[PDB]
């Protein structure tokens, strides 16, 4: 509804040209029923023609995401720290339209990569469009956006034969990480469960840099966004990613799409933290450096709304693949900031959207206009739409009688640079020495993991580097480590092959930040939408009896169920054939179809021991995993899980089985599962 | 070479602009070293711009694929049935370049995905570049090009949404192959193994039409293209071809690039079936429907000469992205035919590439330009490379003498319609009542295939229908089904739960043909390029002994040895970490790693069990697997592999194990392991 007047309805009437012409358009029109096709045959062509140019470039980065609508509420009038509209009272609501992502896969790149990922978030103010074009992790890999190709060439594929797809799996990215230490930060994030959320919902969204508020009268101060999730926070461990990447490509965008349709749309509360000017380098590091947080220990979040997503698209294509971000997308009220990173983004984003749009006029397209009127003298350029009444469209006029009028601070609610801002000094291609320090933040974020979390950190990084062939590159890796933690460098050297050097302590601290762990973030605040899988069976009568009793206590919690069976047939969802651990958040087997538990076991319904890899699997990922019905032996045992083990349920009482399993959904990883470096 | 003028070498020298001015690149300039970055930083925005104008539209179908260099050799003067001059001698060589591809993913999708295959070969030959762009499968799902966008429509992924990107698991796929039969021929030999190639040199090649060779008496007879593997045929199994997807989306890109760099390039038989022009309707079907095939049987083959691919691009982008096929590119010798799927298909590569280049100068770029001069009037348009002396270019002219001069039959060695071609009756929009039998050949094609080949069809049918949500699709897929195979019908209904219909023989028959067959191909020709996987540990000295005594003979038969270990080492090539049996067309376990061969062991190095689901996945993928280095069978029994089984080895001799080995290589996979239907 937001875009409906621009909504085309054909679920009657007889097929057309583009003209309202009605025509047919399944065969060629001949000369002769077994003759040659005809040049004048213009329903052929304007079809084909149509199919030819259907596609537009990706996005240069993030080419891989999805998209939904919403709506942003305001907890507060907010004019004592900023003039902007859509935060001037308690309760006034904007709509919202947000596309998450990955960074480094073209369009059909798999969502469970290990990555980066995007939070781009466009409110359609009262007074334009405001865009937020964020990332889940609140620091970039580099402090200077002219840099940008040096990164971006670097993770992306090689450019002889266009191989790995996979970001992190090659030389040429730790060859610029090693060598541009900048990196350490986003990099110590991306090796994170942060690089394989669990879903778009159980992330966070960061401004990365330091932007403006500023009021009416003049007066800033430096803030940075955080959108924090109301849903938690989760991961996928790293062998579900790498199975789910193969299984099911969509996950994420499927994760979103469901939860909508559910009536389940993520909600995230947008929060900022908010500093006077005055300390721009009070914090030990500067706030023009995006690869830098600033601690919650050293400045709270104030939340200034709710962000919900509530409804899906009616066209991908028209709606997400074409909506065209800008951080120069700003309203009054906000400005920017002298980061280097930021300053070089806004000409990037203007400019790109040529290339995607192939001409000037992509803010005519429905995703991407504002909801109030537009007055300006831009005129024609290709696929121009609109169809202008001013014919004396300069400035200054008279015979327009001086329309439009200039906005600005103290007419017309003009946007206005803050005034407060100065520049001094030589023109200059230096960099700042206060952006010196690249490794004690990472050290920082490091520490804030728990014993499992930073092994699965070393893990990760241990996985990618030993896929590096260059023993150069292996090495000048472990230098970098190094200066954010021996320990670090230590563990993933024995992983490659070659000696950690020396400790060199000169960045090294024991300092921790709250907020930036996962596994230390608690159970999930919901357990909605989370997945179930019942494994059944059809040679029992009672399995699937049991599968339909659990089924409704499970329902009705709003978790999403799922009844596996051999076969197809009322109450059973899907075949062992299509099933896979990565499909369920808690796996639970009914205890009539204890039979099928054995490696052993043959059809030709499914491949040699499915039943029992999917209750395996679905235990040594972390999650919770039970029997129901009474009798537990044969199945756990088959498994090789302890019937004592944390996270491993078995009860005959289905209401006592679901109350227990649920609150292993909500712990939602099992961490004492995995191995930990001595 | 068009291509060798336009290498740039970066190997030395200073950074410049596009236009030589020498500069830097990693600083913006700013009004101070805290200040914002500079309008007049040219630099930065010529850097900037290129960056945000990389990306092109992706093709609109086979956007996913890679491509290699190579030559074709003719292997007679072939004059006796063609005009076209790169067959006119014994011996003669002509450069081509290749592009494989799947069809309906995006870039960045996997290429193990279930799907059609591209197989584009463009000849640079001495009277113009002349393209076969072809299919993996001979026969096509529909039989009119105007059709093409709604085959494409229905099977990518769901347009509100965008998904699923799996091309098969959705009802709209299904809903258009029940609704549209000619479908059905298609889509068996997609749901067989030719769905799921074990890489690109490993299948075949179809132009898929019949095409016409035309001498230059003006005499003409019907053709098909058929480019026969030297390699051998294979496929994946599907349980593999998932994983693959997420472990490894390059696999098949990254199998053609190794094969290469590694000096065994793969090699086809460039083939043609020939059939005088009055058997346009003597085999049982229409030589112009693009959904038969003609039987060997009736036809036999033969072989016209050698393409062999031999060296890899130096930039993807520039060569594999950009090469832009098209059946138009035709030269004097070859005609069309009125197949009406190819008729329009000559109008759509014309056309799609100014959605690709954004400008009608394609030809121009290196990739796609011709080896012998161009003489036209051709002039002007965005990105113009030449600069044309003729100041006359209109015919007929005074002005420039004449010149160019007009090419036909019987001057310049012109292209010219084959004399014989009529055309006769009224202009229609109407079938041929001759392309009706749209269910005899699938059921050709389904007898054909061994029981084990005929069950992983069965197989693949039953898992995707089982996604299908729509009851009344999967229904009125039955139907179609039936009218092919009732046994076919009946085995994926009983997974689906529903009836299948009762039996139609209308179109049921046992006739057989021969050469469609994967697993009745027989052994592999060559074992060079074979992927072996030695499962050693760095624990016991003896392993990695037995690993390298291993290693260095089957090195010496051409296959590539990965030894896997803990930790990377001398010796050792990759960790259990980020190893799989993907990764391998047969794995080893030496002996002295059988303490790591438990469902358990546990290491903060791999994840629990990981050693040995290695070689279980193998075993149950139907590799051959062995262990080397006797008295041991603690590890075929801790994997429950029968010692006795075919294509499972057990040898203390290293000698004896690489002979007993390298035949189960050949042979490839080991169909026993599969379970039948009842
Ligand atoms: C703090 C650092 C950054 C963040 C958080 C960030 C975030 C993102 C996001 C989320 C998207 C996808 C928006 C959508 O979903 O359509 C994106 C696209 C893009 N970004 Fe950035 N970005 C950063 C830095 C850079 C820099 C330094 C440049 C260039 C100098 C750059 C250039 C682009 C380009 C060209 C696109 C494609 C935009 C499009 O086609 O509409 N970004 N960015
Ligand atoms: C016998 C049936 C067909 C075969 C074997 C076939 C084969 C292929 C191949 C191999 C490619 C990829 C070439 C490359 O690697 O760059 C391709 C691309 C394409 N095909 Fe087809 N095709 C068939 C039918 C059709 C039909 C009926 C149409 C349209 C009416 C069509 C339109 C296209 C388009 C638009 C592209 C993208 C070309 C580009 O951007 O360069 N094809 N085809
Ligand atoms: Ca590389
Ligand atoms: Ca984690
Ligand atoms: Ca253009
Ligand atoms: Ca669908
Ligand atoms: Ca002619």
């Amino acid at each position: 509804s937001p875009l409906a007047a621009y909504e085309v309805d054909d679920s009657t009437g007889y097929l057309t040209s583009d003209v309202g012409g009605p025509i047919q358009d399944q065969t060629s029109l001949k000369a002769g029923i077994r003759g040659p096709t005809l040049l004048e045959d213009f329903m052929f062509r304007q079809k084909i023609q149509h199919f030819d140019h259907e596609r537009v470039p990706e996005r240069a980065v993030h080419a891989r995401g999805a998209g939904a609508h919403g709506t942003f509420t305001s907890y507060a009038d907010w004019s004592n720290i900023t003039a902007a509209s859509f935060l001037n009272a308690t309760g006034k609501q904007t709509p919202v339209f947000v596309r998450f992502s990955t960074v480094a896969g073209s369009r059909g790149s798999a969502d469970t990569a290990r990555d980066v990922h995007g939070f781009a978030t466009r409110f359609y103010t009262d007074e334009g469009n405001f865009d937020i074009v964020g990332n889940n992790i609140p620091v970039f890999f580099i402090q200077d956006a002219i840099q940008f190709p040096d990164l971006i060439h670097s993770v992306k594929p090689r450019p002889d034969n266009e191989i790995p797809q996979a970001a992190f799996a090659h030389d040429s990215a730790w060859d610029f990480f090693s060598q541009q230490p900048s990196t350490m930060h986003t990099l110590f994030w991306a090796m994170s469960g942060h690089g394989i959320p669990r879903s778009y919902r159980h992330m966070d969204g960061f401004g990365v840099h330091t932007f403006r508020f500023v009021k009416d009268d003049g007066s800033s101060k430096l803030i940075k966004w955080h959108f924090k999730s109301r849903q938690g926070k989760a991961s996928l461990v790293w062998e579900e990613a790498q199975v789910l990447s193969g299984k099911n490509a969509d996950f994420h965008r499927q994760d979103l799409w469901d939860a909508i349709e559910s009536g389940n749309g993520p909600e995230w509360d947008v929060c900022v933290q908010i500093v006077d000017e005055s300390q721009a380098q009070a914090f030990g590091f500067d706030l023009l450096d995006p690869t830098k947080i600033i601690p919650e220990e050293y400045a709270p979040l104030t939340k200034l709304g709710l962000l919900k997503l509530d409804r899906n698209p009616t066209n991908y294509f028209a709606e997400t693949e074409q909506v065209m971000f800008q951080p120069g997308h700003i309203v009054r009220g906000i400005d920017f900031t002298e980061d280097p990173l930021l300053q070089g983004r806004l000409f990037s984003y203007l400019d790109t959207q040529l290339n995607r749009n192939g001409g000037p006029n992509f803010e005519q397209l429905p995703i991407n206009m504002p909801r109030v009127p537009i007055h300006n003298n831009n005129r024609d350029g290709a696929g121009q739409m609109f169809i202008h009444r001013n014919k004396y469209p300069y400035t200054p006029n008279t015979l327009n009688s001086g329309y439009p009028r200039q906005a600005n601070q103290n007419a017309g609610r003009g946007f206005f640079t803050a005034p407060g801002r100065t520049a001094s000094g030589a023109l200059v291609r230096e960099v700042s020495p206060t952006f010196n320090d690249h490794w004690s933040q990472p050290r920082l974020f490091f520490n804030s993991l728990t014993p499992v979390e930073q092994q699965f950190l070393v893990n990760a990084m241990r996985f990618e580097i030993s896929l590096v062939k260059s023993e150069e590159v292996k090495k000048n890796v472990l230098t970098q480590l190094n200066r954010v933690s021996h320990d670090v460098a230590v563990r993933v050297a024995a992983a490659i092959g070659l000696g950690a050097p020396d400790a060199d302590d000169t960045y090294y601290h024991n300092n921790k930040t709250a907020g930036v762990s996962i596994v230390g973030s608690g159970p999930l605040p919901t357990i909605k939408t989370l997945r179930v899988g019942i494994l059944a069976t059809t040679s029992e009568s009672s399995a699937l009896d049991q599968a339909a009793q659990l089924r409704t206590r499970l329902e009705k919690d709003g978790l999403v169920v799922t009844v596996v069976a051999e076969t197809l047939r009322e109450g059973v969802d899907q075949t062992y054939s299509t099933a896979d651990a990565t499909g369920f958040d808690g796996v639970v087997v009914v205890d009539g179809a204890a039979a099928l538990f054995a490696s052993t076991a043959s059809s030709p319904l499914f491949p040699t021991g499915r039943p029992l890899q999917i209750f395996v699997d679905a235990y040594r990922w972390g999650k919770p995993v039970g029997v129901c019905g009474g009798k537990s032996s044969e199945v756990l045992d088959a498994a090789d899980v302890p019937e004592d083990g944390d996270g491993v349920y078995s009860e005959e009482s289905v209401d006592m089985f679901v109350e227990e399993f649920e609150k292993g959904l909500a712990t939602f990883r099992f961490t004492d599962r995995f191995a930990l470096d001595s």
